[PDB]
């Protein structure tokens, strides 16, 4: 599924993200912006082997199950594969432990590098949420 901007906003909001962990809402829509486009398909293969999927580009290294990534964890006990659904629930409760382990938004290069610092609110502007 590709979530519109405002769309992603809302469901995100829903699942609890506006504020998790001090993150307001904007960050977490500029990560998938950046991370997938918005798209819940989007799969993409790291240099170590791992693969990132779903909206918000989750790590088969250390969160999630895919059968092919050697000598890693599944830290959200699932299968990649789950994170792929059209129902962002999966990805949402995933990233909530992701942004807990110490490091927060920074796990995600693409956060750290084009929505770290920046007008973050801007990715929310004219959302009914
Ligand atoms: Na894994």
């Amino acid at each position: 599924k590709v979530f519109g901007r405002c769309e992603l906003a809302a469901a995100m909001k829903r699942h609890g993200l506006d504020n998790y962990r001090g993150y307001s809402l904007g960050n977490w829509v500029c990560a998938a912006k950046f991370e997938s486009n918005f798209n819940t398909q989007a799969t993409n293969r790291n240099t170590d082997g791992s693969t990132d999927y779903g909206i918000l580009q989750i790590n088969s290294r250390w969160w999630c199950n895919d059968g092919r990534t050697p000598g890693s964890r599944n830290l959200c006990n699932i299968p990649c594969s789950a994170l792929l659904s059209s129902d962002i629930t999966a990805s949402v409760n995933c990233a909530k432990k992701i942004v807990s382990d110490g490091n927060g938004m920074n796990a995600w290069v693409a956060w750290r590098n084009r929505c770290k610092g920046t007008d973050v609110q801007a990715w929310i502007r004219g959302c009914r949420l």
